[PDB]
C-alpha cells in the first residue's frame, strides 16, 4: 500500500467539496491505481509560493483554486494542454520530478453547459476562472465580452479576441457569467439595477460558486431568468483532474460516475 498525497490550495479553502469526491475516487480505484491517494484542503497564505509549498508537502498532485490560478500558470515547470491558452492552471501533477500544470476548468465548464445555442456571453471577473471560460467560449464561436472593475488581465483577453469593456456594455447577452469573488463576500458582482437589465434580456445566469444560492443567482431567480450554480462544473473538472492525478489510468467519465453519485 503505497500512499500518495494530494490536495487543493486555496485562500479561502475549507468549504471545499473536492476532498470528499476525490477521496471517494481514491478509495474506489485503489486497485487499478496501485496506490492509495488521500486528498486534503490546504490553506495557502497569499504571500507563500505554490510550487515551493507543493514540493515541501511531498504532494503527487494538487488542485488550485482562487486566487492562485494565474500564479500556478506562472510558476509551473511545464504547462500542458488547454492550460497554455487559459493563462491559468487549476491542476498540478508531479511528472518526472517536474511540476506540470493543467487546466480542467475550461472543459469542466463546457461539459456543465446543457445548451449550445447561446450567441454571446458576458463574463464578469478576470481571475483564472474567467480566463478559462473566455477561452472555452471563444473556442465555441460565441462573441465574448468581459467586464472587470479596472485594468486586470486586459492583455490576456485582448489576445483571445474578447471585447474588454470599462463600463457595463449596453447590450443583451445570452449568457451572464459571474466569475468574480463577490459571492464569497455575500455580494453582487455588479450594481443591482445594471444586473437586472442584463437578466431581463439574457438566457442563463451562471455562477461559479457551488452550494449556497448566491446574491447573483438569487436575483436571477427573482427575475425568473434561468440560472445555474457551479455544482455540475465542479464535478466535471474534478473528474477531469482525477484523470490527471491517475496519470491517465482512470478516464474522467469513470471518475465522474463515482463523483456525481457521492456528491
Ligand atoms: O472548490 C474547489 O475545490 C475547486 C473549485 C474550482 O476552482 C476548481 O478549478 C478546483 O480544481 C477545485
Amino acid at each position: 500500500m503505497k500512499l500518495k498525497s494530494f490536495g487543493v490550495f486555496g485562500n479561502p479553502i475549507k468549504h471545499s467539496k473536492s476532498p470528499l469526491i476525490h477521496n471517494a475516487c481514491f478509495l474506489t480505484f485503489q486497485k487499478e491505481l496501485r496506490f492509495l491517494g488521500h486528498y486534503h484542503p490546504i490553506l495557502l497564505p497569499l504571500e507563500s509560493h505554490i510550487k515551493s509549498e507543493f514540493l515541501h508537502l511531498g504532494l503527487s498532485g494538487a488542485n488550485v483554486t482562487l486566487p492562485f490560478k494565474e500564479r500556478a500558470f506562472q510558476v509551473c515547470d511545464k504547462i500542458k494542454g488547454i492550460a497554455l491558452e487559459c493563462g491559468a492552471v487549476n491542476t498540478l501533477v508531479l511528472e518526472n520530478d517536474e511540476l506540470v500544470g493543467y487546466n480542467t476548468d475550461a472543459l469542466g465548464f463546457y461539459l456543465s453547459l446543457k445548451q449550445k445555442n447561446y450567441q454571446n456571453a458576458l463574463i464578469l471577473g478576470a481571475g483564472g476562472s474567467a480566463k478559462a471560460l473566455a477561452c472555452e467560449l471563444k473556442k465555441q464561436g460565441l462573441q465574448v465580452s468581459v467586464l472587470n472593475r479596472s485594468s486586470r488581465g486586459l492583455d490576456f483577453f485582448q489576445r483571445l479576441g474578447c471585447d474588454c469593456f470599462m463600463e457595463p456594455p449596453k447590450s443583451a447577452f445570452d449568457l451572464i457569467i459571474n466569475a468574480t469573488s463577490a459571492s464569497l463576500h455575500n455580494e453582487l458582482p455588479l450594481n443591482k439595477e445594471v444586473l437586472k437589465g442584463y437578466f431581463k434580456e439574457g438566457k442563463l445566469a451562471y455562477d461559479l460558486a457551488s452550494g449556497f444560492l448566491t446574491p447573483f443567482l438569487s436575483l436571477a431567480k427573482e427575475l425568473k431568468t434561468p440560472f445555474q450554480d457551479g455544482k455540475d462544473m465542479l464535478i466535471y473538472q474534478a473528474a477531469l483532474s482525477f484523470e490527471k492525478f491517475s496519470a491517465s489510468q482512470i478516464p474522467y467519465s469513470k471518475a465522474f460516475e463515482v463523483m456525481r453519485s457521492v456528491f
